[PDB]
């Protein structure tokens, strides 16, 4: 019955695009090799003969959540088990999306003190600092009378400012959603808000 040289086997590498076709770790047992479980979507292929293990797609983190668990066989007809853990770095890989590149009308009346408008959401697939997403009012807003709270993506009128519809009667605001991954990655949507008579 074939003995696996390591119990155990195990690699750390960055997901991404560059390791399409790259050798991971090669197993050794004292004879033929397969995977028999943990290949996620055909991720992995081995050599029967030669033990290597190389990606036959990307690795992702977002698929994996950081690793891979793989049971490899060795055969002669005995067999013998182990586990492959192919750890996986997560990068910034991953927009921060809004669901829509438009909402609107959202209705605020003038004439009242710091009115609530919406909350708007971007989902970002990456984890950690990659995946947390900063809110923003880039465009649209040119009297200062709106803000966005930064984590929690609540729009509303500042606390001390009346919206007057013969001022300014619509609004189309850029919200930007930026994420806090090296380097950042953003996107926009648009909101549109009609300002109502104080009847
Ligand atoms: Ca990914
Ligand atoms: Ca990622
Ligand atoms: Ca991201």
């Amino acid at each position: 019955a074939p003995v696996f040289q390591q119990p155990h086997y195990e690699v750390v590498l960055d997901e991404g695009p560059d390791t399409i076709n790259t050798s991971l770790i090669t197993v050794q047992a004292l004879v033929t090799y397969a995977i028999v479980a943990g290949n996620i979507i055909n991720t992995f292929r081995i050599n029967k003969h030669t033990g290597v293990i190389t990606a036959a797609k990307e690795l992702d983190y977002e698929i994996s959540h950081g690793r891979y668990t793989l049971i490899v066989t060795a055969t002669d007809r005995l067999t013998s088990t182990t586990t492959v853990l192919v750890n996986v770095n997560d990068i910034n890989d991953n927009v921060p999306t809004f669901p829509r590149d438009y909402e609107g009308p959202f209705d605020v009346t003038e004439g009242q003190p710091g009115p609530r408008v919406w909350t708007f959401l971007a989902h970002d697939r990456d984890s950690g600092p990659n995946g947390q997403v900063e809110y923003s009012v880039v465009d649209g807003d040119p009297l200062g009378e709106f803000v966005i709270s930064p984590v929690e993506g609540v729009l509303r009128v500042r606390k001390d400012v009346e919206l007057d519809r013969e001022t300014i009667a619509f609004y189309n605001l850029t919200i930007c959603a930026r994420d806090r991954g090296v380097p950042p990655l953003s996107s926009t949507m648009l909101v549109g808000i009609r300002v109502l008579d104080i009847n």
